[PDB]
């Protein structure tokens, strides 16, 4: 019993050291080298796991159903079932079994090719093949392609068949005056240490027809990822890079010759894209007559995922913000299909899946508006277009009279002295403030005073009726909208910031065009969807439906009457409630304050649309209601 347990504990560690990669661990718990011992040396065994085990990429060995008793005085037999996974899969059910060795007082395992794999034997070799499976398309909700696999055009050139002295000059400068390129770039790439003479050196991707070919340019078709839509939605899709041995060490199904998704939706959908590695796992005898096949299956394609996105309303909500900090969320609040979500500044997904340089990369990562970031997912201060929000509250529980006028002078208001030099800043001086007066104008000091009237535990029984706090089901990487930072303001100012949305409050565009839904179903909030086939989510009885019923008219007023703040829009003619807004950050790090521009519109006749935009530390004279004429356009003609 005592031998036995050492037994045991022997192939314990034998396995562990195996399933932990150390083959050389593995092979000195291994008995001499002997005919009924160990079959091979200490070198030999290391040798044969790191070659089998490492071309099938096995990883994660783990038993069950150990037994192990005693066949002589110093023979103890062992046996064990055991799992792995490899390339293509799971190796399940492995019946495994041998002997050990208690000589001295130490038990050894009498190693044979059996514990490889179980009907190993002498000299078999192991045979893997392998089929890469194709990766799967995003595509928008009319089938319009979004990711693809597609031919490229791969321009190069080829350093024989270029010049020696002054015919090479001139071919590089015609090579690089053709294609937009640098002379000392083409120099670069036909100088790099990998070079050799009659190399094709690729350049760039040629996204156009092919324009003319000076001496040494030529042109492969090579098949990879495209992006049709390009920047404007590289936030949204991501990209895909090349798989390194390190993806491969964490997940031995991926592809050790395929695409990885490294953000976006390429990542979050990068099992069902990238389908699973069809081939064989078999042993064979001395040479290639198979014995046993361990593991074969058919190569499966990956599979499309099929999005709510609208690709023109895309590209059109993207090209709007025009290069400028920001973001645009479109949806149809009856149903929460997201038509678009848009993020710019941004990056080009084409160049960063094929040849992109460490200067153009650096320069992504170093752009202070951060092109990389995906602003419709990124918790952000709403701005004074949440005043809404605590209007509809304040409607609910009979703190806001519709008809009540305040009187209000000046630009600034504060409660008390107690506040210091704090201030509720308005833009426009009306004296004879009432609610919808308040919508019209953008009025903070009617919100602010409202708020403080309605009180932070009335105020928060009607923000906690939305979705603050709530992950919602959707496959960007998002974090949950809070109220603020702790579950009371203890704080007047605070609260009073909130009022008019700018405390602690942090919503994304997508949680934000969430909230705001309730306008367009009666009080009734609708959970924005992006995956076309899900079903739609609600939650009912958010807000009361005479809220609606009451600030909707004042919302169309936001656009009709000549003072509104989106006055603008009334050009298109179309029926428009909309709310604009501000937000002012100024942090410790800030140098002065910058200031975020807000717009929410909506179509009050049918819902059939709702659109909310974000213009980021703002330039002057500029909005978010600036640059929303041809959204709005597109989704009132295209989204009744």
């Amino acid at each position: 019993t005592q031998a036995v347990e050492a037994g045991e504990k022997t192939v314990e560690q034998f396995v562990q050291a195996l399933n932990k990669g150390d083959y050389n661990k593995a092979a000195e718990m291994t008995s001499k080298k002997a005919a009924n011992k160990s079959a091979l040396s200490e070198k030999e065994i290391l040798d044969k796991y790191q070659n089998i085990y490492g071309a099938a990429d096995v990883k994660g060995l783990q038993i069950s159903n150990l037994k192990v008793d005693k066949k002589d005085d110093s023979t103890y037999s062992f046996s064990y079932k055991a799992k792995m996974n490899t390339s293509l899969g799971e190796l399940k059910d492995l019946s495994y079994k041998g002997t050990l060795d208690r000589n001295d007082g130490q038990t050894t395992i009498n190693w044979q090719p059996n514990l490889v794999f179980p009907e190993m034997e002498g000299n078999d070799k192991v045979s893997l093949t392998t089929q890469e499976a194709a990766r799967g398309n995003i595509i928008d909700r009319n089938g319009e392609p979004l990711a693809t696999t597609g031919k490229l055009k791969q321009l190069g050139v080829v350093p024989s068949k270029l010049g020696d002295g002054g015919e090479k000059t001139a071919n590089i400068k015609a090579i690089a005056s053709s294609f937009d390129l640098t002379e000392d770039a083409i120099n670069q790439a036909i100088s790099q240490s990998w070079v050799q003479p009659d190399y094709f050196v690729p350049l760039k991707i040629i996204d156009g027809a092919t324009p003319e070919l000076p001496a040494g340019a030529t042109i492969q078709e090579v098949d990879g990822r495209y992006y049709p839509l390009g920047e404007a939605a590289a936030q949204l899709i991501g990209y895909v890079g090349d798989i390194t041995a390190e993806d491969i060490d964490k997940n031995p199904e991926l592809s050790s010759n395929g695409k990885i998704g490294r953000s976006g939706l390429e990542m979050a959908f990068d099992k069902d894209l990238r389908g699973t590695t069809g081939g064989k796992l078999s042993i064979t005898d001395a040479d290639g007559v198979e014995k046993k096949v361990l593991i074969e299956h058919e190569v499966q394609n990956g599979k499309d995922i099929k999005l709510t996105i609208d690709a023109k309303a895309q590209k059109t909500a993207f090209d709007s913000l025009g290069g400028k900090a920001g973001s645009t969320v479109a949806t149809t609040p009856k149903t929460g299909d997201l038509l678009a979500l848009a993020s710019s500044p941004s990056y080009d997904p084409n160049k960063m899946t094929n040849g992109i340089s460490q200067e153009d990369y650096k320069a992504y990562e170093e752009n202070p508006e951060q092109p990389f970031i995906s602003r419709f997912a990124t918790g952000y201060a709403p701005g004074s277009t949440f005043k809404m929000i605590t209007a509809a509250i304040g409607l609910d529980n009979g703190t806001i009279d519709p008809n009540e006028v305040l009187t209000i002078n000046g630009l600034k208001w504060q409660k008390d002295s107690s506040w210091g030099s704090y201030q509720v800043t308005r833009v426009s001086d009306v004296s004879q403030v009432d609610l919808k007066t308040a919508l019209i104008y953008s009025d903070n000091i009617y919100t602010a005073q409202e708020t403080l009237k309605m009180g932070e535990k009335k105020f928060r029984t009607g923000l906690d009726k939305f979705i603050f706090g709530e992950d919602l089901d959707l496959p960007i990487s998002m974090n949950p909208a809070q109220i603020s930072n702790e579950d009371s303001f203890n704080s007047d100012i605070l609260l009073a910031d909130t009022g008019y949305g700018q405390g602690e409050l942090l919503i994304n565009p997508i949680q934000q065009a969430a909230m705001y839904s309730v306008f367009a179903n009666n009080g009734t909030l609708v959970y924005p969807k992006l995956i076309a086939d899900k079903e739609t989510k609600d939650k009912k009885n958010v807000i009361g439906e005479t809220a609606v019923q009451t600030i909707v008219p004042d919302l169309r007023e936001v656009v009709q009457d000549v003072n509104g703040t989106a006055h603008s829009l009334s050009a298109l003619g179309i029926p428009l409630a909309a709310k604009t807004g501000t937000a002012e950050i100024k942090e410790k790090q800030d140098v002065k304050g910058k200031e975020n521009s807000f717009l929410f519109a909506f179509n009050p006749d049918n819902q059939g649309y709702m659109m909310v935009s974000m213009l980021e530390n703002k330039e002057d004279d500029d909005s978010a209601t600036k640059r929303a004429s041809e959204l709005l356009q597109y989704l009132n003609q295209n989204y009744q």
